């Protein structure tokens, strides 16, 4: 298919989009560089084994979304783009608001413009808010996220909704992604944070590279099992290919589909840290901490209706997820090349 | 004070305005007239007795908005502009999205970028959704809007609040109005949609005027005193008045003032017909419905905080409602002119 993916050349979108190649797809990219280089591109295609076409711009332009989606003809769109550190939209939410929410709906504007009405939507577990039942299950009501990052993810999901109410024939996908972590295999590309890295895992990664002295581990007191906080961390190589199959077997299939990508099993603060250890050949440095405002204890996806629906699982382990990050980590500590 | 009015030239603005030239402050209105006419410029100049700037143009215009707020030097910013029309909404999502969400971004980029931090929004009693505790205190927490309308609002009170947590110095009311009605008692200036109206008023006032035959009264099952639906319908005047209140006493006032605008008491379907006829010297037609979809049997406001806090309270009563609303239909069947 011609499909159009926003956000392309950052972390998911670029492992997205080496497996839509591999799968044959026509990939036009689209992104305005805000927090990925240039320089992915090229490994994209490399890894990928086939160009995808690549233009500057930001989700922002109607207009120009407009011509893109003209212009090539697509058939679907998976939208990556926006912000997502969290504590910085606490800091600066109208940007969040403005990229996120403001950037989705001139997206969709643009779509429906150009008549396209397959999407996949980036979203996130965040969206079920506090919620006490876990794991959590796309049929839980979604609550209410503590950050304007959060909250601007589950406005978006709310207009999306409305949007395909109102033009049935639209087939949209709301893929709540838990933890993204990993790289691919190659270690030829992976995530390349800008400074102080907001995750574990990539923090963890500037530490076993000398970068960092040692990791604070947000609260030991927490009620789980060794008193650290736990989640549901994903392989980005498995959320690729959730992306494909999602976008493969949904592809005018109208209605408003919605799916938790993630393992379906927790892992401690402490969990990921060992892995890590033993990737790299070397202890982590860490140490305890206060817990961090607004995190949750533990919480991990029911990830059931993704394998029923779809016949998608996650197949990488923790370990993989931690040797994979430490090669990319590894063979290139300066990330990309500017 | 310096005010910039968007959406004043609407319903609810104009009569804004008059109050508050009224009190002798300078007013810069910004309309797109998607929803009003020039016309109504001069009446609000007349009753206000003095003369407000007018400035044709969209909120979601940043530049714009940017060059007003300077230009003018405005202190605080009224805003009343978007779209309301609830089944539209759920028939054309994105243009509410656009309108009201975006919208207001755009705006309150422009009032950062200008330096501007005292506003005023125009929310909503649904906010609080589904909540089967009534009257509706501030103190409750929101739900969740079964419209894209009503969730519009909702998401801008949300964005509105982590921009004041960011941006502490800002003073921000969010006025959730309950069910405006009613017209300025010159019967000079009131409510003038354009079609079918899809408020009760002015709906029973086109039916006394001749231009419609019957009301349906929308369901009469209801767990209510006589079975029709129960609101808490507040006077345009009196909703002036709390916003000249609003801005005057809040101005400069760091924080996020919350305060339902209503009477504090409901009236069913039935006591406003009954009010209407009598108001116009006839028996209105109506006949029986069944229920509107997503219409909730009750609810009506908990004024007291506004009460307390800002010594504000409606003063005008149910039957006025009714008479200035005849008195404006009647001398202006026509309303505006083109
Ligand atoms: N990484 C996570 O842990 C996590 C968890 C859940 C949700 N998400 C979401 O998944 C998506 C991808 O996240 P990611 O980890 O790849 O982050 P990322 O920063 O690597 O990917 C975002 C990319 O979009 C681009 N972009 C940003 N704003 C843009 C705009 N207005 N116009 C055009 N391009 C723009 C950036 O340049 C970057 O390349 C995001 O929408 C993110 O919110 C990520
Ligand atoms: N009327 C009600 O019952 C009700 C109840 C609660 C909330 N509200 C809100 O109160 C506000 C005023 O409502 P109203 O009854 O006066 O409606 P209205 O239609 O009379 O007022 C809205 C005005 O804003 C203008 N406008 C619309 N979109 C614009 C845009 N993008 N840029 C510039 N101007 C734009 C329209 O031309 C119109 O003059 C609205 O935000 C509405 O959602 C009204
Ligand atoms: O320096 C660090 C970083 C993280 N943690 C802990 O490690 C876990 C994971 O932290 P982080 O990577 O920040 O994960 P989350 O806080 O759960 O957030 C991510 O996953 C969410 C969905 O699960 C998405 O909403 C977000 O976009 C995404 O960044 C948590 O227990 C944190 O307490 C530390 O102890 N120290
Ligand atoms: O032709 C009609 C119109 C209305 N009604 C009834 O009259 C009452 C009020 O109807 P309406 O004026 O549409 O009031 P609301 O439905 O309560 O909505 C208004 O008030 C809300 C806050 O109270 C805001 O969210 C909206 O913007 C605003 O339009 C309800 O019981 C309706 O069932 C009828 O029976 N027939
Ligand atoms: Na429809
Ligand atoms: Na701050």
């Amino acid at each position: 298919m011609r499909v159009l993916v926003t956000g392309g050349s950052g972390y998911i979108g670029s492992h997205t989009c080496v497996q839509l190649l591999q799968n044959g797809h026509d990939v036009i990219i689209l992104d305005n560089l805000c927090n990925s280089k240039r320089s992915v591109l090229p490994v994209i295609e490399r890894l990928g084994g086939k160009h995808p076409t690549f233009v500057e711009g930001d989700i922002r332009n109607e207009a120009l979304m407009t011509e893109i989606l003209h212009d090539h003809a697509i058939d679907t769109v998976i939208h990556f783009a926006g912000l997502k550190a969290v504590g910085e939209s606490v800091q600066k939410p109208l940007e969040y608001y403005d990229n996120n929410v403001n950037g989705t709906l001139r997206l969709i504007s643009a779509m429906r413009a150009a008549n396209v009405k397959n999407f996949i939507f980036s979203s996130v577990a965040t969206v079920y808010g506090d919620n006490p039942k876990i794991p959590y299950v796309e049929s839980f009501p979604t609550g209410t996220p503590q950050s304007p990052y959060g909250k601007s993810k589950l406005m978006v999901e709310q207009i999306l909704t409305d949007l395909q109410k109102a033009q049935p024939d639209w087939s949209i996908a709301l893929l709540r992604y838990f933890n993204p972590v990993g790289a691919h295999p190659s270690g030829d590309m992976g995530e390349d944070p800008q400074g102080i890295p907001n995750n574990l895992m990539p923090y963890i990664a500037q530490v076993a590279v000398g970068r960092r002295d040692s990791l604070a581990i947000f609260g030991n007191d927490y009620p789980t099992e060794d008193g650290t906080g736990v989640r549901d961390y994903i392989h980005v190589m498995d959320l690729a290919d959730g992306h494909v199959v999602a976008m493969e077997k949904l592809a005018n299939k109208p209605g408003v589909h919605i799916y938790n990508l993630g393992a379906g099993v927790g892992n401690s603060v402490l969990d990921v840290v060992n892995a890590f250890s033993k990737a790299c050949g070397k202890p982590v440095n860490y140490h305890f901490a206060p817990r961090r405002e607004g995190d949750l204890p533990a919480y991990w996806a029911d990830a059931s209706k993704a394998d029923r629906e779809l016949n998608w699982r996650v197949t990488r382990t923790l370990d993989e997820m931690a040797q994979d990050t430490w090669h990319w980590q590894s063979r290139h500590p300066q990330g990309y090349p500017d």
